[PDB]
């Protein structure tokens, strides 16, 4: 219940609230909306239990570059708005307005709660429950852990759970002591040896210069993959002796190399894993965001799965030296090659596999809307599991992209995943749309003259 320091990315999260940098000036926020059959009042009381259970849920972010768990908090209650008697045009207007009000809202530093839960009463016993939270508060693994304790006290409000012997403040005290020398110096030696020939981020197609954008405005494309495809893709990863994250990062790179006209590209992977520092680490709420950088090589006449094996061996080499954070590598990359104050690794992939054993963020209701805002990224491809189903979500600064290009990149990524399930390999990328017909008539220049 005392102030403590921020992680390297919690520092970057707060730094991302400065509009002086390109595509910055917002707080990173996560948004989810579900249609439930459950009682809002019972969920509101089970929420008061999870607030007192996990101390980090009672925390705020301080402007001193610190974060503090509060000794106690004002009582929270979920407010439900009745749309029961409204025409379908009026109930849709209230629902879309609250979406904008929630995603646009930013929690002040050192204010009150870092989250918000609001509900609508579609029918007298049907509700639209929505939950948002600033990314400085917790991680996706924590947002599901909260939902697991929510549904436990929803069905059993009196089945008191065992208390926690370890919180997020203790992890930060180890966090600063973990960042010292020895393995850190060895990790730095590894990263500095690869830097002289580290590839740049793929020069992806952009509609506008990020320098004239300032505050970004975010949209997203989401596709929920059938469990039967996600199982076959996992079996394909097992047949090739690779992790499925190496398959996804390669498919991600296949689309980027195609649209950026690159032979070698650099991806910014978001890894979690926290740090192996305690026994109860995976059972508490906290911020688990990190960074790593991938050494890729699409220059290849080889099949897709051999690109993945080189991806995996590189992925492990960077993971084995993650004591030197990838953001520290970005500062080293920035100084020499004279990158200036620009986005150095704006092509970001987020690996959130193993969503949960049952994903208690579905046991409440069906998923209707997905949204997220993330400072200092051109596009963030986050792939997360959902009780056997795979969710692919592309969060991107649309003040940078042509809509048809972003939809095509999102479609090609999914089409390559289908080919991995259907044939085990991928075919090269093609484009038609409003593009092939232009060049087909562009070169229709034949004339009959001997």
């Amino acid at each position: 219940s005392e102030p403590f320091s921020l992680t390297e990315v919690q520092t970057a999260y707060m730094l991302g609230r400065n509009p002086q940098f390109e595509l910055s000036g917002i707080s990173p926020q996560t948004y989810f909306e579900y249609e439930t059959e459950l009682d809002i009042a019972r969920l509101s009381r089970s929420f008061q239990k999870v607030i007192q259970r996990h101390p980090m849920l009672r925390a705020v972010i301080l402007p001193e570059g610190k974060q503090q768990i509060l000794r106690d908090v004002p009582e929270y209650e979920i407010e439900v708005e009745s749309l029961v008697s409204m025409p379908p045009e009026k109930q849709a207007a209230r629902l879309r307005e609250e979406r904008s009000r929630m995603i646009d809202h930013v929690f002040p530093l050192g204010q009150w709660p870092l989250f918000e839960l609001k509900a609508f009463q579609l029918q007298e016993h049907t509700y639209l429950l929505c939950f948002r939270y600033d990314a400085l508060l917790m991680d996706g693994a924590s947002m599901n852990l909260v939902g697991q304790d929510l549904m436990h006290y929803y069905h059993q409000p009196d089945a008191q759970l065992p208390p926690l012997s370890f919180t997020f403040q203790d992890y930060m005290h180890i966090y600063d002591d973990m960042k010292r020398g020895t393995e850190y110096e060895t990790a730095k030696a590894y990263w500095t040896n690869k830097l002289p020939d580290f590839p740049p981020a793929p020069s992806l197609l952009l509609a506008k210069d990020p320098a004239e954008i300032g505050t970004p405005n975010f949209q997203s494309l989401t596709t929920i993959i059938t469990k039967d495809k996600w199982l076959k893709l996992r079996r394909l990863a097992q047949d090739k002796q690779v992790t499925p994250s190496a398959l996804l990062c390669t498919v991600y790179g296949e689309v980027l190399a195609f649209w950026s006209n690159q032979r070698r590209l650099a991806i910014n992977l978001t890894v979690f894993n926290r740090y192996p520092v305690h026994d109860e680490v995976e059972q508490i709420v906290g911020d688990f965001t990190s960074l790593i950088l991938l050494d890729m090589d699409m220059d290849q006449k080889q099949p897709f799965f051999t690109k993945v094996e080189q991806t995996q061996s590189t992925l492990l080499d960077g993971l084995e030296h993650r004591h030197y954070d990838g953001v520290e590598f970005i500062r080293d990359y920035t100084r020499y090659h004279q990158m200036r104050p620009k986005a150095v690794m704006p092509i970001v992939f987020t690996s959130m596999l193993a969503g949960a054993g049952a994903f208690a963020w579905e046991e409440i209701g069906s998923l209707r809307h997905i949204h997220a805002r993330t400072p200092q990224v051109y596009l963030d491809n986050v792939v997360i599991e959902k009780n056997g189903e795979l969710l692919v979500s592309w969060n991107y600064v649309e003040e940078l992209f042509d809509a048809e290009v972003m939809e095509s990149m999102f479609t090609q990524f999914v089409e390559l995943l289908d080919q991995l399930v259907e044939q085990g390999d991928i075919n090269p990328l093609r484009i038609s749309q409003k593009d092939y017909a232009l060049i087909d008539q562009y070169n229709a220049t034949a004339e009959p003259i001997p």
